[PDB]
């Protein structure tokens, strides 16, 4: 039907520091259950902080695509 996400925490929107809530809990252990799947895209699990930023990034509005930008 309509599909719109990019590693979404509690598939709201994606994952960023409004799933931080989720983050907090996930970067201090694996307990709590998110959309794993497509959520790490940079071997760090979420957002440790070089993701966030892009993330930060193209989920200010851009989140469709995310300019992952390789390099
Ligand atoms: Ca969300
Ligand atoms: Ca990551």
């Amino acid at each position: 039907m309509s599909t719109k996400l990019y590693g979404d925490v509690n598939d709201d929107g994606k994952v960023n520091s409004t799933d931080a809530v989720a983050l907090k809990r996930y970067v201090l252990r694996s307990g709590i259950s998110i959309n794993t799947d497509n959520a790490d895209l940079n071997e760090d699990g979420r957002v440790n902080s070089t993701d966030l930023g892009i993330l930060k990034r193209y989920i200010l509005k851009e989140i469709d695509t995310l300019p992952y930008k390789n390099g």
